[PDB]
């Protein structure tokens, strides 16, 4: 049947407040390919998000990478929100600084 996405949210480099960085949302192991991915800053969709082409895995699933430039601060929250038919509602995964 439908396969549920695995979602990994991570920065390129160890985060330092006030230093520009790249935030990534890597979504894997989903089927069918229809999916909606948003990267969020304080709950608001980030307008400048780059999406890789979607690829297919030999384990019978699709994967894709969203990323954006960001500057971490003490108070800003970042997340990736993923809507897929395998799930009853969109899943929000927070960037975890305790990472």
């Amino acid at each position: 049947i439908q396969k549920t996405p695995q979602i990994q949210v991570y920065s390129r480099h160890p985060p330092e407040n006030g230093k520009p960085n790249i935030l990534n949302c890597y979504v894997t192991q989903f089927h069918p390919p229809h999916i909606e991915i948003q990267m969020l800053k304080n709950g608001k969709k980030i307008p400048k998000v780059e999406m890789s082409d979607m690829s297919f895995s030999k384990d019978w699933s699709f994967y894709i990478l969203a990323h954006t430039e960001f500057t971490p601060t003490e108070t800003d929250t970042y997340a990736c929100r993923v809507k897929h038919d395998s799930m009853a509602e969109p899943k929000t995964v927070y960037w975890d600084r305790d990472m």
